[PDB]
Order: structure tokens, then C-alpha cells, then sequence
């Protein structure tokens, strides 16, 4: 269905290197459609719920440590396989190995400053969208070019 | 001082065209600081609000049926001079006379699809600032880069 | 030989979303040099005849409507392995599968809009080449940049 | 009216230096319709008449010279003021004073070889369109971004 | 005389801000050839020669400061009106009322943060050009593209 | 260790193409600090020892007389994993054969028309920037953004 949700979310090292548009830029060219879009600092709560998979990892206390110290972007796109593409453009975990072309390859070289966030699947992007965002939030009604869709 | 601010909007035509990143990019480059943002559909009150100095212009009807028409990116710059920059950089009200580099220059054809919203002055900055923002969707404390001021 | 030519054409959802000059772009900056190029719009003749291989597949129908509801930029490009490396510059067939860096990887999600056509082998670029070009819309004497050549 | 057409010629030194394409997207990205493209070498016969009201100024003998020495681009563009805002978008006739932003001010620094042609009025833009293109050359019913006119 | 030259240097904003390869590339763009390039950290004394023409200014003391604070990109354009064409791309000396398309106009707001230095005359290009330069640094054929110059 | 260096060539094809900015644009983005830099004319005896390790291959006559034929742009660059971090970014020796994204494989066709050389190990780097680079030539306090690495 065309109506598949990932959560992505411009990390502080995003943010703070000026990065945004950028970012958003290369998902709208792509012919994804933003339906939530918001910029807010992260409490300890938040970072820790949207991380807490990683709890029992070595990373995880840097990696809420950072997510909590500036500004985030967070946002929602909406398009035909849209998580398995957003996370395509984005690279991989380690920017060194993510390919020119993407994200963290073109943008990126530690791995804990890796600029932005994408959900993993569908399940783990239902579940980020419904931590950050509140239903109102959201656009309901998505209306993305026909010329995009057959 | 270094901390002024302006507002700026996306309208429904620069969002539906797929230019919110390509925007937010060009104040991103320039060094101004993004201090609020978040997409909405604006409602009749707002749109009339935020439009009210043109109610007894001709095409204060269109711009208001227009703009609560779709999705708007509204967003807030920090920076000094950002209200007379901002403006500079998205051109004049027609964007067919508007010059080469400029927003609606570069995107802009028609003055009724003139793209995106800047604020006029100082005071209308403030003014519409309080309008689209709750206090706590902007950053209190904002941290530019010392490679952009003295 | 550096004299190899390709057939690439911007199909109708490619145009209407101003990707012409993006895409040619693209292949002027890889050292192609465009020996044929003109819009139209294709007839249903030559969508069934440029689709012939195919007619017994479940998309044909669809293929040749959509080729035919719109304008077309048709190209011709020459240069050492233009055929095979215009393919990479593409992507593959299914954009959500193309990689990050690639025309369909960047600007496209449906297989159905995926952008543009580009010959799949040296025969089908000669074939095509014939079927949209008449001998005398094509340079005869092609001169890249000996920059690009040893 | 938003049909209003200009005749945009890519010269012999724009073809040879790889800007067709970024070219022909600024006037994409503006929002006007291609209505007409193609790549010719023009003949002695086409350059004097085109350029025929500069017959006895001193620069006419190496101008028809030039542009019958390579290919050239020829396209029409359809929209609002296109004439007047194809030429802003240009610069001026020496691409020394053209401002950044402009084509002529962006690539050029010879007034001989300064790129591009475009109509200087709607009365020229007529001749110049019916002295290039055949009727059935030049698309009939045109349709650009309902995002783009009021 | 198309072998005029200017002297260009990347402040430590400039390059800080990764802005060096974003600056060549526009005056490549252009068609002006590099004729000397060099990054270095100026030493008290290249500074203040080079600035010495500002010596009884309010803003000498931070200028001579602040540009040897960190390394410099220093660079040597050739090419017909290359110092006021050059001019034309930096801006204006303050950023905020630089237009957008030109290099202060994009990046700068400050003037102090002004991000590069462009020789203002043939006279002080020529002075600079020396001060900065051994004549073994600066090429002495130039090759330039004929489709640049007629 | 985030100091590792690479040692990095745009050869004379490279050069008068006008790709130096493009490409010292891309490792800036990437985070890369630029530590050397200057342009020269590879003399026979610079050129046949950076080429040392290809004396018996066929293609090492024309690799020799080919760089020395025209200006080349040195640099140093310095970051975490940079070696092999700049040869992903270069593509492979076959610009055809590079993908969409790399330098290689978005502007080359040939591959003795390759446009630049990147060190392929940390020795080979080591090696090749003493023999290009005096030590004065290279900045020892390096200050990349913290915002690049944890
Ligand atoms: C796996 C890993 C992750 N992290 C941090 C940065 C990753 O963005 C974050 C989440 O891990 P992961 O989900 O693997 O990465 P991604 O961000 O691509 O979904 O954890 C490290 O710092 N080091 C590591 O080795
Ligand atoms: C003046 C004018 C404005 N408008 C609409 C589009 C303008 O964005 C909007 C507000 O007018 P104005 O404040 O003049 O323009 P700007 O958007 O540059 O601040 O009103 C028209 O449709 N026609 C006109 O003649
Ligand atoms: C194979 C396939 C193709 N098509 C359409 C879009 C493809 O461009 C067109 C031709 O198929 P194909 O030659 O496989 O693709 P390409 O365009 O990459 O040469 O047919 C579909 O709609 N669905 C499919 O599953
Ligand atoms: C006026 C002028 C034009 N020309 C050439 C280049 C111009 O493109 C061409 C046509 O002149 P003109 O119509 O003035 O310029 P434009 O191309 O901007 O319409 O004539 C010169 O070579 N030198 C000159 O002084
Ligand atoms: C005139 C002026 C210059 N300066 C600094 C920044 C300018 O780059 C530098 C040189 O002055 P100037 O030569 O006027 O500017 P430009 O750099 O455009 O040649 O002096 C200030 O800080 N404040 C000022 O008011
Ligand atoms: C291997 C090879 C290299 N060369 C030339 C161009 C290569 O840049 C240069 C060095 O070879 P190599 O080290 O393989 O390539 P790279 O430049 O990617 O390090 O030798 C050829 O001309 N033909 C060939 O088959
Ligand atoms: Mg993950
Ligand atoms: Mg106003
Ligand atoms: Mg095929
Ligand atoms: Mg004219
Ligand atoms: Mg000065
Ligand atoms: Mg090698």
C-alpha cells in the first residue's frame, strides 16, 4: 500500500551542521510525502522509550546522552515502501561503509555522529511514530502527485 | 543583536511542489538558526489572523482560502538582520519580477502561488510569531556557529 | 569503440515532474555527448512497436497508455559503453530497489512512473535508435572533450 | 495570459561545454512549459535570418559564424511572462555585468560567447518560434503545476 | 586582455565552515582559470601587509586577528574582468545586504565573518597576487576553453 | 584514530574539466579536514616515483606522461577511516564500472582519463604525502567539527 509510515528523525550533529533541508530535500525529490514535522528537544524519557532496545548495548548511554543535548527534527513520511527506501538513502549503521550517494556516505564518518534516525521496519516505525508524534499531528488526508503513482 | 527572529511560512503550493527542504536549506546555509518548526493545516481563523492587515485588499479572500487549503511548514529563523535578509532572500511579492537566486525568483511564476511567507518587519515578526508558536516549540537557548559572528 | 550510442527517453511522468534537465545534466556531466534530441508525443504506433518484446506481458497495456498520455523527451547519447553505463546511471527496473546515487533511486518510487527508458543492450539501442530518430536528426560528426578520451 | 511563449536557443558553446541540461532545468524549476526541443545544426541560411536585425552592426559576421559552427539546442517555454522573466533569468547581453544567479552570470565571461539566445519581446518570440519550429513541432494543449497559477 | 588576474583567499570562516570547495567551484563554473592555489596559516606580518591599507581603521586590529587564526585557502584567478567579475560574486563587504546568488549573499551574515577576500582593483590584485605568491607557484601557460573566449 | 591521512590528486583531466571545487566540496561535506593543498606541474621525476610501484605495467608511459602534461591539484585530508573512506568516494579505477555517487562514476568514462588518485592503503598514503608534500606545507593542529566525532 502507498500508505506506509516511517519515522526519521535529524539527529543534534544533523542539526547542529546545518543539515536539514538537505535531508528533507532528498525525501521529497524522492516523491515521499511529509505528514508530520516538528523540531523539539528531547527529554531523558523520550530518548530512553525510543531506544530502549539498545538498553543492555555498550552505546546506549552516549547514545541518549547525545539525543537529549540540542535540537531534533523530527518527522513522518508516507509513500510506497517507505521504510526499506528511507533507511536505502540513508546508508548503514557506520557511515565509513555507507555508499556515496546516501546520507551517512555522503555526510558521515563516525559512527556516533551519524546525523539521522530511520525506523528499521514497518513495526518499529508504527511504534516511533506514536512516541513522538500525537495524532493531530498528522496529516490525515495525503494527497502525493499522481505522476508518482500508477 | 544577533538574536532577532522572523517567521516563515511554506505555503500550500511550495509544499505540495516538493521545495520545503530545498528552503529551509538556503537559511540553513546562510547561518540562520531554526529556532521553531512544525507542519499544520491552517485553520479559517488563523489564515484570517495571520492575514489581517489585507482585509480590505482584493485578494485577501483567495489568500485565506488558499492558504487553510493544505499543508503549511511554519518555521522561525534567529539570526542578526534575519527579517530583512529572510525577505531579500525570498525575493518581491511578484515572483516574476523577483531576481535569479532569490525563493520566489528561482520557483515562482504567479503572485497568487508566490510559495512561502516571510515576515515584513520586526514587529510583524513578533507579531506572527506569537500567533503560529506556543513558547514552549521554541528553543530558548540557541547555539549558532562562532564561524558566523564576531 | 567510443562512438556507441544509446536511446534514452523521458517519459511522461519524468516531464511533468521537471526532470529534463536534471537527467540530461547527468549524462553531460559523465562525458556523454548527445547527438539526437527532441519532445513528442508518441503515437500508439510507436509505443506498441519501441514495447513489442512486451506484448504477452501483464504491464504492456498500461506501459504503452501511459507512454502515449503525455509528452516525451526522446535522446540519443554517444560515448564509450554509453549503453551499459547509462543503465547504471538509471538504476534498475524497480525505482524503491535502485540505489541512492541513481536516477530511479533518487527520484522514484513505482515501477509503473519510473522516469525514464534507457536501451538495454547495443541491438535494442540500434533498434530503438531507428524506430525515434530519422538518419538526418542525428550528428554526424560527434566531438567530446579529449579530456574525457586518452 | 499564462501561454505566452519565448524562443531559448542553447548556442554551439553552451552544447560544448555541457550546460543543456542545467539550463533547461532553472526553467523547469520556474515552472514554465517545454513546449518545443530539439537539437539541430543550424544552417547559414536559418542564422541570418534569425539574427537578421543585426545585419549591418559589426559583431553580425562572427555571430552567424558561431552558431552554424556546432549544435545547437532550440526550445520554446510556455508560461505568465515567460519573455521578460526567460531574459532575467539570462542576465544582459555581456556576461561580465550578468548577475550571480543569472545564466550568463553563473557560466559566462565573453560577450561572443555568451551561451544562450532568448527572445527580447513577445513580437520576436513569434518570429523566432515559427522560424525554428514546425506547427506540429510545438506541443497544442499545455499543462503546467495547478500549483503554479491562481 | 583576458590574462587579467585577481588574488582570492578563503578566510578560516570560509574554510571552517567547508565552504573552499563550494567557492572554487562557482569561479570555475564561470570559466575563470586557477592560476595558484595554496592553503597556509598567515603569520602576523603577511596580514597586516595585506591589510595595511585599513591600518587606521576601528576594525584592523580584530581583521589581522582573526585571519591568523587559522589556515587560509589563498588562490589566483585568471580571465577577461576577473577582479570585477569577482567582485560581482562575493558581494558587497557586508553579507546582510549581499544579494542572494553571490557568495556573502548565501553564506554570510556578519561582517566580520564575511568568509573570503577578493582583490578590489587590477592594482591591488597585483600587490596581493605578489605578496602571497612566489612566481614559481602561479602557472605560466594558461589554458582556458575556446568555447569560453572567441 | 581520527588523524589518519590520505593523499589525494585531481590529474590535468580533473583540472580542465573544472571538477577541482566539485571535488574538494565532497570531502568537505563528508567531514574530511583538508590539511595540504597547493596546485603545480608534476615534474617527470615527481610523477615516475608516485607511479613507481606501475614501471612494468602498460600503461605506466602514458600514466607518467599524461600527469605531468598539465596542472594537478595535491591535497592532504585527515579524518577517521579517511583512506578507505576517499577511495569508496572515488569509485574503482574503471570510471564505467563506478557507481552512481562516486566521483569516477558520476564524471568519467575512460580510465586513463580518470580524473584523480586517491592513496590506496595508509602506507602508500604516508608515502605519497612526503614525497608531494613538505612538512611546513601540512597544518599539525587539525580542528575538525565535534559534532563529526563522539
Ligand atoms: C551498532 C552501533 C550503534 N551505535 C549507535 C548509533 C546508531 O544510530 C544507534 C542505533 O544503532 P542501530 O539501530 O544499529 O543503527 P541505525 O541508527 O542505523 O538504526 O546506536 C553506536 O554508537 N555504535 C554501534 O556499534
Ligand atoms: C499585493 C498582492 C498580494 N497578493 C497575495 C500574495 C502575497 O503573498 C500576499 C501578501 O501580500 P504582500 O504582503 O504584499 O506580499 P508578501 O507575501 O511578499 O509579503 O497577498 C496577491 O495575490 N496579489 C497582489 O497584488
Ligand atoms: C518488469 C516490469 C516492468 N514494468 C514496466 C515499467 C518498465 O519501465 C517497463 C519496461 O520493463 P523493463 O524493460 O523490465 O524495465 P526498464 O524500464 O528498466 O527497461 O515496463 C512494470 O510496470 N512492472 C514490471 O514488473
Ligand atoms: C551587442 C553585442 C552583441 N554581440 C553578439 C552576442 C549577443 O548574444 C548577440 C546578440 O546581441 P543582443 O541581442 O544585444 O544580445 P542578447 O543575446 O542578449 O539578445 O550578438 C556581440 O558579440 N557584441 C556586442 O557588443
Ligand atoms: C568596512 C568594514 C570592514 N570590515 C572588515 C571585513 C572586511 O572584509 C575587511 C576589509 O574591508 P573592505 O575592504 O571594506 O571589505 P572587502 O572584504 O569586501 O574587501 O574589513 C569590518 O569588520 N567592518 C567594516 O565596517
Ligand atoms: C589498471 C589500469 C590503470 N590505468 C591507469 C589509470 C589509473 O588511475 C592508474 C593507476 O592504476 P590503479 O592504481 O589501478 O588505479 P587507481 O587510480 O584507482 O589507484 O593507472 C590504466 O590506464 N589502465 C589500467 O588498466
Ligand atoms: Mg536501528
Ligand atoms: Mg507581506
Ligand atoms: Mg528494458
Ligand atoms: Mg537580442
Ligand atoms: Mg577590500
Ligand atoms: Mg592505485
Amino acid at each position: 500500500v502507498n500508505k506506509e509510515r516511517t519515522f526519521l528523525a535529524v539527529k543534534p550533529d544533523g542539526v547542529a551542521r546545518g543539515l536539514v533541508g538537505e535531508i528533507i530535500a532528498r525525501y521529497e525529490k524522492k516523491g515521499f510525502v511529509l505528514v508530520g514535522l516538528k523540531q523539539l528537544v528531547p527529554t531523558k524519557d523520550l530518548a530512553e522509550s525510543h531506544y530502549a532496545e539498545h538498553k543492555e548495548r555498550p552505546f546506549f548511554g552516549g547514545l541518549v546522552s547525545f539525543i537529549t543535548s540540542g535540537p531534533v527534527v523530527a518527522m513522518v513520511f508516507e509513500g510506497k515502501g517507505v521504510v526499506a527506501s528511507a533507511r536505502l538513502m540513508i546508508g548503514v549503521t557506520n557511515p565509513l561503509a555507507s555508499a556515496p550517494g546516501s546520507i551517512r556516505g555522503d555526510f558521515g564518518v563516525d559512527v556516533g555522529r551519524n546525523i539521522i534516525h530511520g525506523s528499521d521496519s514497518v513495526e518499529s516505525a508504527n511504534r516511533e511514530i506514536a512516541l513522538w508524534f500525537k495524532p493531530e499531528e498528522l496529516l490525515t488526508e495525503v494527497k502525493p502527485n499522481p505522476n508518482l503513482y500508477e
